[PDB]
Parts: C-alpha cells; structure tokens; sequence
C-alpha cells in the first residue's frame, strides 16, 4: 500500500500548499540554496523574492493574514534568520501563522560555534513549535505537528532543515494530529459562559482576531443574533460581522476612540472576548481598563472567567457549543445609520494635512471607486487610516513596530489575484522598508503608496516635542521612485494630492508613490485623540 | 534609595562609557527610549548620531567599536527597535567587537504589553548574543551593575546588553567605578607559557598566527616585539589583517582558507606548531576552521584560555600570556622584512571594455600608488570583499567570518562618524545595497562623505557561483546612481573601464558629499579570490 | 558589601543545607569524583555511599521522605546516571524532591558522543527543573531557581556539572525566586471551593501527599476542625492528622480498603481532595471512580473544579485563604474507638502466613514497643505492612516499583538520628536491592528487616497461576547475611518467628535479617480482598 | 599507538568513534586523514558519504583490487604474560592473569571471558581468551 516516497523538501511544500499556503517569500543563502532549488524547480508554491529578510518576514505574515491561511518565509542559516527575528515576533504578537523555514548546515557538517544552537534557541523565544528536521524517517510527523500546531494557535513556528537532509526520501506528510476535547469539560465551559452572559446586567460580545483568523465569521455571525447582545470589535477585528444579522456598533480601539464604545466595553459586566489578544497595547483591550471579575476570555484554546480557566477548548468548539444552547432568532439591527467616514476633500492650493489624504481616498470610494485593502505601517499613517473606508485593513496595530508596510501591501497584493492594495507608510518608516517597492517589476505587482512625508518621527515629537533628534532631513522619495521602477511625484497641496490620486488609479504597470509633503506639528484627528488621552 | 548625587542613571552611563573609550552613541528611539535620548542629547556626553533603520544602528556602533578598538554604543527602543537589531549585535558577537546594546524599556512600576509571552522575551533572546546582562532597574545596585557589565565587555570584546526601565533614566546614582577584576591564574599562566615555548621549539614547522584578540586588545607593540623573539614564521587571519606591518619580522600574508595564497594556506594547514594568538576558530568564510587545522599540534590562546597538548588552561588573559613569553625569551634583532607579499594588482586599461572586479581593485590601487594616501575599507559581504582582499587600504572592516550582509555601508558611515575627517571607501554589491545602501541618506545630517563602490552585476553572483542554474539569482536593474541625488549624495553609473577610471577620481576630488559609483560588472565576472574560491569548492 | 566567593560545589552543598537536606547518597566516577572531593572534604552534609545506583535514588527519596525536605542523590555521568532513572522516576511519581547532581565532562573537554545531550533530555522527562552549571556567573541563580523548583512543586530536580566547575569561584546562593500569587485569583478560588462544600449533600476532606510533603499538618488539622466535614486520608496520607481534634475516619486505599470509607469517598459531591495525586493506580485515588463535576482537586500548585482550573494557588495559600473565611470550632472527635489491628500471634509450630507476621510486630507493640517507620517494598509485603502498627509507612505505594524496600530503611535510618528502622521486603525485591545492607556496618545502622520468603513472585502468580516463570529457586538469604555483615535467621514456624523478632530487637550493632518462609499461594488479608476485588 | 596516532591515511572500518575509555578518540588521531566508515556512510576528505552499507563498501574495495598472497604473519604481537609462581605472597591482577594463561599454555583450551569495568577488564588485556565482552567503551558497571 502507498510505499511512495518523495524529497524531504517536497513534502513540506506540498504540506504547506495543503493546508492552504499560496505563496513562499524569502532570501537564500548557501546554506538555503538546495532548499530554494527545490522550491523553483517544483513550483509547488510560487517562490517570490525580496531584498531583505525584515520584508521576507512581513511579506509572509501578510499573506498569512491576507488569506487566514499559512504564510511561508524562507531564509538561510545566520544572519538571513536572525534578520527575521522582528517580523517574526511581530507576526506572534498579532496572531499570524508564519512558517520560518531556514536552512542549516548538514547534519554531518558538526557546527559552526561563532556565536556557542544559538538560532534555534532564540527561535523558540518568537514561535509556538519548532523542529530541526534531521532525521528522514520522523520528518513527516514533525513536519505534521509543527505545521499543525501554527494551525491550532494561529502563531509562527520554525523549521530548521540541515541543507543535506533537502533530498532526503521521505514518506508524504499527513494531517495534523488532533488536539482531542474533552466534551464533559466543554459543556461545562459553555454551560458557565452563556449563564455568566444571561446574569450580566450589561453583556457584550466582542469579535476579536481569532475569529477572523480560524475563519469563524459565519459561525460568529450566528451566534451573536442568536445570544442577542450588543457586538464590539477589537482593532485586529475591524470589519467582522459587517453583513451579519447583527453588525458591530463600532470598534474599540482605547481612548482614542468612540467615548460611547469605549464606556459600553470598560462598564460590562458580562465582557465575552471572543478571541481577543489582551494587552496594555496602544489599541487594544487592555486587562487595566475592564472587570476582570466578569470578562469572559476565550482565546490561546482556553477560556478564562471569575479567575478560573477551561483548558483546551478551541474557539470554534466553544461557538458551536454555545450554538448548541440558543435558540434560533431573527432579530437583526440592519436598520441603523452607516458609520460616518471624513469627506469632501478641498482640491485647492492648501498644504496637506493627515485628515485631507483621508478625504481624498474616501471621495473616491464614495464616486464609486470599490475600496481596496489597505496595509498600514506603524505612525500617524495607521491612525489616519483607521478614518479611511476600506476593504480590510492590515496594521500592526498592536505591535507597533516600524517597516510593516510597504512589505505587507507587496505581500497582500502577491496573492490577491489581481486586487490592487493601497499602503500607507510615514517617512521614518519608508527609510526603513519602502525600498522593497524595487521588487514590484519582477513581482508583476503594482500597489499604490501614499507616503506621509513631514520629514519627522512625528509620533515621537509629539510625546516629547523638545527634543531635536526627531527632525529628520528631507528625502526627495519621490524622486527616488523612477530609479527602483515606479511612478513618483511629491505633493504639497490639497490640489495636487486631489490630482494625484487619481493619475495613480488610473496608471496600472508600475507602483505608484505619492509623495505627501506634510508639516510638522500636524496629525490626524485620531492620533490627536490619542494623545490628549494620554495627558 | 540614592539621592543628592546630582548625577542621572543616563548620564552615569554615558559618562561610564566615555571614560572606556566610547566616541559617540548610535541610535533609533521610541516611547520607551524617549527620556534616555533627551539626556543623550541634552548632555552631548557622547556625540549623538541617528541612522534610518536599526541594523544600520548596530552595524554602525561595531564599525564605531573595530574603528577605534574600543566600546561601540547602540541604543534602541523596546520591542520592535531591539528585535530589529538582533543581526548585527550577533554579528559583532561572532567578530569579537564589544557592542553595548542600551534599550529602552517598560518603567519599573507600569508592567508591559505581554504580546509574546528578567524573564521577558527580549531579555531571554539578548541574553544568547550577549556576554553579560543588566536590567538597571535598581538605582542603588546600577553603579556597579553598569561596571560589571561594561566590564565583560571589554573583558572578553564581545556585545553585551542593558535595559533601562524610562522611570530609571533620571533616577540619582552614585558614579560608575572601574570594572571588576576578572580572575587570573598565574601558577597556570608561568606553566603554559613555558609549554607554549616547549612546543614551539621541538615543532618542525612552527607558525605564529597574529588574530583578532591581538587587534581588540590593543597588544599590536607587544605581539611584535614577541614575533621577533620567538623567530617562527608568522602569518596573520582576516580580522587580523595588517596587523606587525612596520615590524622586524611582519606576516608573510593572511590565512584566509582555499581562497587564499596556497603558500601560505599550506604553511598553515601542515604546521605542527600552530600557535593561535587571540584567533576566533570556526568553519564559516575566512576563518581558521578546526576542520583544516590539526589541534592536537594546535596551541589555542582566546577568550582568556589556552589550549593545548590536549588540555586547556583557564583564567589567561592574552596580555598576561604574552608578557609572561617574552619575560622567558631573550631580546633579539632578527628580521625578516622583504620585497612586499602579495602584489596587489595595478595598471587600469582605462579603455571601451566593460567593467569586472578585479579592474575595480586596480582603479583603487592605482591611485594610491600615484600617491594617494589609502582609505580604510568598509565592505559587505559578496563579491566586493573577495575584490576589496586585493585593494591597498588603510585597514579593512568587513564581516569576513560571520558573513551577514548589509554591513558594508553602514559600517562606512559609523567608521567615518569617529574617523575625525578621515574618509571611508564602502565597496557594497547590488543585493547588499537593497538592505542598507539607503542609509546613506543620512550622511549630510552626520557630517559625513564617504565613497561608495556599489558593484552592481544585477545578481545575487556569489549564490550563482554555488548554484549556477537557479533563476532566483537573477536581480532586477535597479538604477542606483539615479536615486544617490534624492538621498543627497552625487551619484554616476559607470559601464566601461575608461569611465571607472574618470568617477573615481572626480569622486576623490569631491568631498562634502557622498560619492555613489555604480559599477555595471556582468554576470559571471568574479575577483581572482572569489574565483579561486569558488574552484576550491570543487 | 560582602564580596566574597567559594567553589561552586561547595556553594551547592551549603545552599541544600540551608534548605534542610541531611545528607548526601551518592557513588563516584571519574567525571564525578572533584565534586565528590569537595563534598567529603567540607563535610557541609554528611557523605553516605551505597553499593548500586538505584539505591542511591532511593536512599535519597526515603531521607527526603522521613523529613519531608530535599534529598540528595549524586552520581557521576553516563552509567551511573541512566542507573538511577528508575528510583528517580519513582521519587517524581510520588512527590519527593530528591535533587540529583551529576558529574559531567568539563566545559573544555568537548563530547563524548557514544549515544549521540541524551543524558540531560532523558533526566527532562523525570524532573521539574534542570540546569548545567556551566556558567559560574549564573551558576548560584539557577541553584536557587531549580532547587526553589524542587520545594515549590515537590518533585525532583537535575543539576549537571561540569568537572571544571566544580572549583570555580561563585557567590552565595541566595534564596529560592519567588511564585507570587494573585490575590484576587486567590480569593475567588477559596470563595468557590468554600461554597461548593456548604453546597455539598455529602462533602469531604481527603489529605493527601502535599499536605505532608510542604509541612502542613497543623494548619490541616486546624481547616479539618473549621471546616466540619469527615475527613478520610489517602495513601500517602496515611496517619496525617492522628492527633487532630477531628482525626481521619480512616484510609482510601481502593477496593481492597474498607467498604465504608470507600463509599464515602466515592460517592461525595463534595470530594476536597487537598494535595492527593490521582492516578488509576492500586492505593491511588482514580478519577475514574469520582464525581469529576463536584471534585475539588488541590494540587502541584492549582485547583481545579467543575472543569476549570484556578492557577498558581499554592496549597499552603488555599489553606490560609480558607481558614480566614471559617470561623474558629471547638468541635472534636477524638471519642471513637480505635482501629483494630491485627494481633495475638499464636507462637505454634505452624507455618508462617503474612499475617502471622502483621500480629508478631503488633504484639511487641501492644506489650510496649514504641512502634517503628515502617520501609516497605513493593509486593505482599507492602499489604502486610498496611495492617501493622507503624510510626509512619514509607512504600512506593503508587509507583509500584521494586527495591525501593531496604535502600529506603537505609537511607531512612541514616537520617533518623537514632530511631530503628523496620524493613519488610519479598525474596524478588531482595534479590534485587537486598544486598545494600552490606553497607549497614560503614552507615553505622542496624535496620531490622523481614524478608517475605515465598520463592515466588507471588503477586504475579495471583494474577496468573498457570505460569511457571513466576516459581522461584529458593535463595537461602538468612546464610549469606553474615558475608555482608548482619545476623541471619531464616525461620520456618510461628513459634521461631516470635522468638526471632524478639531477638532483633534485641540485638544493636548489626542489621537483623529475619528471613520467614511462607508457603506459595498464601496471602495477607489485604491483597486477597484485592485480588477478590479484581474478579 | 604511535602507528595509529601518526597514520596519514587511517581507514577506520567500522569503528565507534568517541573520547571515551578505550575507545578511537577523535581527538588522538588526524580526522583530516581519516576514512570513517561507519553508520551506513564513509567520511574522508572532509565530506562525507551517505547510504554506503560497510559489506557494500568492503565488496567494492575488493573488485578494485587484484589478489595477493601477501603474509604478514609471526611470532605472536604481545606476550602474555606466563608463570605464576605459586608461593604465599599475596595476589596482584598480574598474577590473576599469569594463572589463567598458564592453564592455557598447560593445554585448556581457552574460555570467552565476560569483563565488568575496572581493573577486572585491564587485567582481562593480557588474558589469553577464546573472545572478550566487556564495556570498554561504555566504561558502565
Ligand atoms: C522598528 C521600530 N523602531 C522604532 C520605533 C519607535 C517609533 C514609534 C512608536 C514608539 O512605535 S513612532 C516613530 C516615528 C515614525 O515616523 P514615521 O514613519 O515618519 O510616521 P510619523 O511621522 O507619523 O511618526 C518611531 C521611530 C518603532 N515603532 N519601530
Ligand atoms: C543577511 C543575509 N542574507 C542572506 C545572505 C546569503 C548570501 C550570500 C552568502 C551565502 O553569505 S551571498 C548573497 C548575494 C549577495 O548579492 P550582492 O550583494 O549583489 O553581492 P554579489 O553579487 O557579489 O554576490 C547572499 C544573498 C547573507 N550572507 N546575509
Ligand atoms: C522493578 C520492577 N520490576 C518488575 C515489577 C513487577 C512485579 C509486581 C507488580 C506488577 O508491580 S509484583 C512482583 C513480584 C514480587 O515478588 P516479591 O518481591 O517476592 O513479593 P511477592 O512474593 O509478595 O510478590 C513483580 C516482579 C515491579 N513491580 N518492579
Ligand atoms: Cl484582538
Ligand atoms: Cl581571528
Ligand atoms: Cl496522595
Ligand atoms: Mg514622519
Ligand atoms: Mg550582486
Ligand atoms: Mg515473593
């Protein structure tokens, strides 16, 4: 029976395409280069290439969260992994399956101690499952248990593969082995969540990451008519449930948002997380700011309330537990108002603010342009663009670490299937990562890129606006732009930015950079929000 | 809890650093950062220089800390900053340059964003790149937290790390005092030099190896006054390169593996009398590799050990081991100087034909030899370090054993941030320069110019030499020189050999701005040392 | 301030000490012996070596055992390591923290890869922390972290040195890290567990292992009386709270213990089980025998009830929390009568059956004797051993592994400053571990030991009687004590064991081999309602 | 020792290879110069050959090589150490040995000797047997 067998290398990429994986991202080293070879000569995945490992890294986490699948980053042994190391934690931090895949030396090549193994160690640090695939006969398995365990906590794991071992025979990889429930401790879970929901005087539902994450929009669209509570949205939950029976009332994202949201979540007494990371992060549900006595915190297979945790139920199970104990209804709030987005750009011949790019991009949706996801890095670029309509929104809203964004609009836009993706990104962080922009040609992408240049680490200005070091030079960006193959042009008006827009909607071929002149001192409604909180 | 020193936790530091050595502080900063920058900048203790993206940060303060053989400062931002840098601090750890990595952190009563589960993540992933740790959350115990810590570094030149909580930053401390002593064994220290004299005398081809630790430790005097005493050939490794030059008995050349000169790579390899004075030992690019060598006739003197005759002896600092053989050896006049090793390659055709590698390293060393005084070299990793072994410099810094890229430019411009006006020659391939070439925007704020050679043949080559048939290998045009003037440099593609000849010079006649020479080399056109490297492979 | 240093083993010994080991069991080797030599020249703990490795573990489990602290267990890497894998894996099994240290190659002398460490992953699966001390900087931290690791949780620990470590300089090792608890957490769970006793038909108390394992007897006895509810013991709990106002009804030892206490256990719905270990072991408490929906299960640092788990609650801190939310009691019911031992030997010329030998010790007792810790291996036995009177019983009673009898009484008696130890052990055991007692005369002991001789592995022929494997040749052990240094007597007759236990007891200086033959097929009282149980 | 420690060519066939008691340590001899062949796979030359079988490589080896009647025999290689002077001095392993041999010279054929570790074992080295199994690599008791 069966007794076939292929390379080692194969049989992960035909894992990884099984379990959904679109598109392998990544930089080869001599170490990596038989593994590369396997990846281009078998075309299992498409093998996209970029310039450094930090866009490898978003590249792929974008992907991942782009398709709420796996998303694949190759590199080599050495400084290409370690270069990954941000990415990777920041595609932890913000629940995103990123498979690293590194190559190493052979297994017969002993070491290599310039560092006494070190990488392995610090990979287990950013990852929830690792394995050194070394030994052909287990490989499989392992290749089955890492890969599933990205699967069951929705978070990066890491695959170290002795460059000799590449070739090696090996039996096809099968399912990921189950993560069995216990059904007595699962009606019990949900028997006390619905009936600490029943008791609350101010229940509210929250739909959070994991939902969209484990693919569960429609389960938790059900459930949220069914339970007939208010729905809130985390950050990382923006856009859920928006054609459900029962649509969000809006999004929590701190102080800096909605007063009557914000009170609505902070005051429950009956607070269901479905899915949510908890964290004193910038804009997310923070454990400070909410009844820990009555948050239900569903997340990580576990369900946490009154101090007390469920272990090992998944997400999924606990809905379709709680669906179990509802009765069906047809209650829908479908009849309200739409939330208000910031219009009527000014096309004249006024210097740009943050609000005035928001405009912009909302005026063309509202003209009958269908709005395109946006990638947002970290800056008053993510605040602005929370004000903006789209058709997603990928940020590192919790993370908050820099370089984000122009990888992750390449990424996303890899494999849209012909989706055009808006990115944003600050100057600070377009000196860091915008080069990639260089790789869109070989690519055959073409994103649209609207760069807030006010030459400053604006967001640190703000918090401590004494300090001269946050006054960056002025980089002609725009200029740059023909050099690295896109389309460039630097904006000081309301007027131009009005033009602007629209040329690079209408120009296909090349990524287009907008090049928004910005003065300092000047930030978007949310971000000023944001800091008035804060004082 | 202290009060009424009048001195900063921040600037207890800064100053601890300077009093070590350390010429300026590299750096990107963060909320968490903030209140740690402000003292930087309000203070100027150390001059202050930031860079665009953190691996340029770390890159910049190693280049800052080999430069000068001192400490190299890098200050960065909790979480994402820190993360960002990981590369580059284990980099330095690999080459053996003292990095000291400041990070910004959480305040020591407000918790923190538990978003990836001192215990904390970036303590645990710092602490397997580092040599020593301190969190300075403590102002009654950072004095000599700060001491211990900057301590090991220059104990053993290798990065260490320190977090400080943003509440500690104006904390009142009392000054940092001098490091701690680091053991010495001088039973074993009088035992193992006399074996190491032992064994040098009854090898038959005894071979005296100048290294890195040589170079860290400032001991350059020393080591030649010890080469001609111990009469035995000497030769030097990569990262100690150019080291006993003006002295009695200087280096027959550089051990560097296959890629080298089989003369010396033979003498090397076939000794059986290896003594290895201060030399990192691995198999990765340029290093000595235990693979090649034979360590049972191997005398191994590094990280404050000696190895030998099976054995090793702890607690030897390579100063002590060094004065304790030349108290043991009587004073000698002999010399072995001669007619330079090593012809470096001269005589540019300035004519039509397209450009390769090696008439790059011929348009340098012309000029020096028309009496240009050599620059040092910083280069990344690629065929431009393979190119830049035959270059005449002034000293050459380039990740040579650990091989990471991105190196190269930022290493410039943090060498050239202390160099007091000396300028720098970068040399940097295509795919290197995607990474960090871009951190040259940054020169007109730093006060910097230096000269960059960006060999661009379109292609990751070195992977192509491996793996010829792979497509991937195959880059982009990009239009380097064409994005130098939006960066604030003067930037110029060049195709043929006649107008390679004509940019580097114009280059070395403008200062005041970065000079980018974007070299158009084609594929399949590799340095003679990456070509015998590439044969030796086979 | 302070500034001074000691070698690294010495700083190891003095932190063991400090946390109240009494001595340290071990055997050398060449990796082994520097640390050795510093242990003996110190004298910090009192240096005991034994013959095989095995009774090194066990030695050092029994001493932890007696005193309810760390026991020391030292062997030199590879052989003498992987020799005491078993004795260590009972210790985890039974919650002792016995703290093993083993030599291993200096830091400079590279590998010895002959299994290619496998040595420190095999010992990961045995124990609840480890650490290589490789590092003299960090060395006297992760002494503290793991020993505070051994206490904390009550199992045991692995400390691997490196030769050239054994001298290095190092600080003093401080005190064991903290675990801080969640008050809140901590208030909520004594709040739940209280109200689901008073909510309980049927509520019970079971103390269990923790409870003497962390010294918490007194305060046991005092929640006992407050709490009201009957209170059973486990088998490891067995005697906990003799003398408490309200002492246990008895003890749960499965289906072979007493029918009431068994019920009682069984069918509460309000089954407090404080500190027991459960498994579907023989004495064990088994989930599968329990209400799960209404046990309260208190152990390794959690509670957990109705399915859901309360996290880092020390057993100590539930304790407490529960006695500030009882009222203080005067109750008492120290006015029962008695349990009823088996007694009244018949000094005849009749053969010996194990309970001939349960009445001979009971006898001696009830005429007087202070009654003897009793070391039991694991057999018939140890099921003897249940219905003698006893100054504690000390038996692998869950584990069930063999030889842990007479290294136990050795290690027992070695830390009992003066009190005699009692061993009773089956001619199988003692063909295994027996012979450690030609070590009695170097320890300068004289335990008392009745060696069960059936030529049989009987418990096996119980369960399967048509097997000829189990008939054993008949060893003539009372003959071959004196070559090992003890006084032999191998008894055959009532008559001669009553007169030969007199004679032990009688009789200092030398350990005393009482070697009773008992006819196959015949069973102690408690492992026949066993077996009749199984049926 | 000096002949293996020395060799510039030292064909390892089949050898465990570990610092360890009586075992090829790698750290005595020139792995540089070494032909491992071990574990399904040879290494030499610095790289290393993987799924060659030891009966594989020994059959090829010998289908490149011509016969020979090449003899290298001779008078025994290590003298066993003989005559036991049996008096009332006390015993020392040497004397253990010399008993043994002695037995076998006088006509026993010899017996296969099983070894604990310890001086037990190098006592055993200069016993003439018909076989030794012992731990001499292991080293465990
Ligand atoms: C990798 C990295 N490094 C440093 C930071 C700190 C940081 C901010 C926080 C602390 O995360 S906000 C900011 C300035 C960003 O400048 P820009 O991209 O031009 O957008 P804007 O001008 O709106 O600020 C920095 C440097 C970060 N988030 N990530
Ligand atoms: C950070 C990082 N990523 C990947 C590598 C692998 C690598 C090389 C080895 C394995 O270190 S050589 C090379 C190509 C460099 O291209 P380029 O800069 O244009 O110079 P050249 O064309 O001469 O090769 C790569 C990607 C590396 N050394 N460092
Ligand atoms: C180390 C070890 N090996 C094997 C067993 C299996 C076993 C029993 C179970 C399965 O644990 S009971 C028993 C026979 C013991 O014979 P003995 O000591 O003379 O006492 P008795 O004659 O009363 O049986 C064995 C071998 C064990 N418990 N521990
Ligand atoms: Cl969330
Ligand atoms: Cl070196
Ligand atoms: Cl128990
Ligand atoms: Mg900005
Ligand atoms: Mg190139
Ligand atoms: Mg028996």
């Amino acid at each position: 029976p069966r007794g076939s067998h292929m390379k080692l290398a194969e049989a992960l990429l035909r894992a990884l395409k099984d379990r959904g994986a679109q598109a392998m991202f990544g930089i080869p080293g001599d170490f990596a280069l038989p593994f590369f070879k396997v990846a281009e000569e078998t075309q299992i995945l498409p093998l996209h290439t970029l310039s450094h490992e930090p866009a490898v890294g978003f590249a792929a986490d974008a992907a991942a969260r782009y398709s709420s699948t796996l998303g694949v980053a190759a590199v080599t042994y050495g400084a290409g992994a370690f270069n990954m190391v941000n990415a990777v934690a920041g595609a932890y931090a913000e629940k995103s399956p990123v498979v690293v895949i590194s190559g190493a030396p052979g297994t017969t090549e002993g070491n290599a101690g310039l560092l006494l193994d070190t990488q392995f160690q610090v990979f287990k640090e950013i990852t929830v499952a690792q394995a050194r695939l070394d030994d052909p006969a287990k490989a499989p398995a392992e290749i089955a248990r890492v890969l599933g365990a990205a699967r069951a906590q929705s978070r990066p794991v890491y695959l170290e593969i002795p460059r000799n071992m590449v070739n090696a025979e090996v039996e096809p990889v099968g399912d990921d082995p189950a993560w069995p429930v216990d059904r007595d401790a699962l009606a019990a879970c949900a028997d006390e969540v619905l009936a600490a929901m029943r008791s609350a005087t101010s229940p509210v539902l929250m739909v959070c990451v994991e939902v969209r994450r484990y693919g569960l929009e429609a389960k938790v669209a059900e459930l949220a008519q069914r339970l007939g509570v208010p729905v809130v949205t985390t950050f990382m939950g923006r856009g859920l449930l928006a054609d459900a029976p029962t649509p969000p009332l809006g999004t929590y994202i701190g102080v800096a948002g909605d007063a009557e949201i914000t009170r609505l979540v902070e005051e429950s007494d009956g607070l269901f997380l479905l899915g949510a990371i908890l964290s004193d992060t910038n804009f997310a549900v923070s454990q400070r700011k909410i009844d820990l006595r009555k948050t239900i915190h569903a997340f990580d297979r576990a369900v946490t309330l009154g101090y007390h945790t469920y272990a090992d139920i998944p997400l999924a199970g606990l809905v379709d537990a709680l669906l179990e104990r509802l009765p069906p209804s047809d209650r829908t709030t479908r009849g309200k108002e739409p939330h208000a987005y910031p219009t009527g750009l000014q096309a004249d011949g006024e210097p740009i603010a943050p609000m005035d790019i928001a405009r912009a991009v909302n005026d063309r949706v509202r003209a009958g342009q269908e709005p395109l996801l946006i990638a947002a890095d970290m800056g008053d670029c993510l605040f602005t663009a929370m004000d903006m309509i789209d058709a997603g929104l990928m940020a590192p809203g919790y993370y908050a670490g820099m370089g984000f964004g122009v990888p992750a609009g390449i990424g996303a836009q890899c494999v849209s299937g012909g989706k055009r993706i808006l990115t944003v990104v600050g100057d600070g962080a377009f000196q860091m990562t915008g080069w990639e922009l260089g790789n869109c040609r070989r690519l055959g992408i073409d994103p649209i890129v609207i760069l807030f240049n006010n030459a400053s680490w604006e967001m640190l200005r703000t918090f401590q606006p004494e300090s001269a070091f946050n006054d960056l030079d002025d980089w002609r960006f725009a200029d740059m732009a023909a050099g690295m193959g896109g389309d460039g042009v630097r904006v000081r008006t309301r007027a131009e930015l009005k033009a602007a827009l629209d040329k690079a909607f209408a120009t296909r071929g090349r990524f287009q950079l907008i090049e928004a002149m910005i003065p300092r001192g000047v930030l978007s409604d949310t971000l000023a929000r944001f800091v008035q909180g804060q004082k």
